[PDB]
């Protein structure tokens, strides 16, 4: 009942909205300055989803050590008393990596509200859809696949006898293989510490004391400040592993969670955003393939796209209307700002959180929760010769940079492509291996 296709998850949002990537979607309508509707007197030419995979478990390297922790904390600490109770008798029973249940519903939800939202298109158009592969992703986009086609045969206008849509593309996630949607092969980046650095100098800046508190009322326990953050890390997975708030939610208080949120967009913006030197660069590939689809022309691209893979309309069609595509947090980071919408935001502070008004709308939450998605869509309009691009990320309409916006958030097509100089040029692509 608070986890809805139109609003998203809004059960705890005092606490569940705060986790960054690890928060389950919810919808930012409601906080776009822009309308997200499709605007009267205007109709949809083309519209491609890029979305990330549902929750999921922990990885089993992390399972691992959330597992050992807790079993350390159960033998050391000599009182569970008070919020702590619980810890004396807590059996670990998660899974791994897989895609849980309600990661599962999440993905539904979302075929469900991308073939209401884009109707007129959808009713008798099959979308063309690709997927990196890993099991939890593909898992996803079946999950989509099942909300989208079972919205569709709902429908009275529908066209009958027409196919179901289908993963026409699994591009593999080998670290050999040229992945537009998670590239893997820019080595330089690949070795780069940076977020590193940056998640320690931050979580020394409020982690510590946390860690005191936790030794203190645990006698017998000794923590590291990364340990505590696995702490938290579980109020998350504990919590949506399924109605009730996980325990381990309580044992910190709302401004540790908004430092924690924050940590989440460091590592992000860092890793794979415009914090790294060849964040941004990670994204030029799938942008180019974005330009190509736009236009209806033939892929330009030196940096992550597989040449082969793109030149045929088996693997690569410049004409059906709708596309979807399925990936990581990781690799939607480095789209994002590929295309330009974070241009507004100056480099978060290392050591103070910044609220999301500073950061100019970005944030881990905001940008890549589980189930995130991201939709590009190119309209024509009565008044207007041309047709007009608009992108909205997770419910709320991101203003274009680069091109002249018009007061819905659009810009023609063809100044939106002018405006991607950077991805249409590769990025810094050749530092990738000098």
């Amino acid at each position: 009942s608070c986890d809805t296709v139109d609003q998203g998850y809004q059960c705890f949002s005092e606490t569940s909205h705060l986790w960054g990537q690890y928060a389950p979607f919810f919808s930012l309508a409601n906080e776009s300055v822009i309308s997200p509707e499709v605007p009267a007197g205007c109709r949809v030419t083309f519209a491609q989803v890029l979305s990330r995979h549902g929750a999921r478990y922990p990885t089993d390297s992390k399972g691992k050590k959330y597992s050992a922790l807790i079993e350390e904390i159960q033998q050391n600490a000599t009182t569970f008393d008070g919020k702590y109770a619980f810890l004396k008798t807590y059996n670990y029973s998660l899974g791994a990596d897989d895609l849980t249940p309600f990661g599962e519903q999440e993905l539904v939800n979302s075929g469900i509200k991308f073939y209401q939202r884009y109707e007129s298109l959808t009713r008798n158009i099959v979308p063309f859809i690709r997927s990196s592969g890993s099991s939890r992703v593909i898992a996803s986009g079946k999950k989509f696949i099942e909300g989208f086609q079972s919205t569709k045969l709902k429908d009275p206008r529908a066209q009958p006898g027409q196919s179901s849509p289908k993963i026409d593309v699994v591009i593999s996630e080998a670290s050999s293989s040229n992945n537009t949607l998670d590239p893997g092969t820019c080595t330089v980046f690949e070795d780069s510490e940076l977020a590193d650095t940056v998640e320690a100098n931050f979580t020394a800046t409020f982690v510590p004391s946390i860690r005191q508190r936790l030794e203190n009322d645990l006698s017998g326990v000794t923590l590291t400040d990364t340990e505590v953050t696995y702490l938290m890390d579980m109020c998350s997975f504990d919590t949506i592993s399924t109605t009730k708030l996980s325990p381990f939610c309580d044992l910190f208080t709302h401004d540790e969670w908004i430092n924690y949120d924050y940590l989440q967009s460091l590592k992000k913006y860092y890793g794979h955003g415009a914090g790294n030197p060849l964040g941004p660069t990670q994204g030029v590939g799938y942008a180019n393939e974005l330009i190509a689809r736009l236009t209806h022309s033939p892929v330009h691209d030196d940096t992550s796209s597989n040449h082969t893979l793109d030149s045929s309309p088996a693997t690569f069609p410049l004409n059906s209307t709708l596309y979807a595509d399925f990936s990581h947090d990781n690799g939607i980071i480095s789209i994002l700002f590929a295309l330009g919408l974070y241009n507004g935001t100056k480099p978060l502070s290392t050591t103070t959180v910044e609220n999301i008004t500073q950061t100019d709308g970005f944030s881990s939450a905001w940008t890549v929760p589980f189930a995130s998605r991201l939709y590009v869509e190119m309209m024509q309009c009565q008044a207007e010769q041309e047709p007009l691009v608009r992108v909205l990320v997770n419910d709320r309409v991101v203003p274009l940079h680069g091109c002249p916006v018009d007061a819905l958030g659009r810009c023609t097509r063809d100044s939106f492509v002018r405006g991607l100089s950077f991805a249409r040029s590769g990025g810094d692509w050749a530092e990738c291996f000098a």
